[PDB]
């Protein structure tokens, strides 16, 4: 189950980084 | 080293969630 936790955290991190990119771009409007 | 990777990912996730909160609030301006 440790690899599943790693996988979930990795997925969340990727999603959050993309959300930051989206919101950054929105702030630039 | 697996716990260190978990720890780093957890720290990053917490930081990113807070950055999302900040940028959300900025979008609301």
């Amino acid at each position: 189950q440790l690899n599943a936790l790693l996988a979930s955290l990795e997925a969340e991190n990727k999603q959050l980084k993309a959300k930051v990119e989206e919101l950054l771009a929105k702030v630039g409007e």
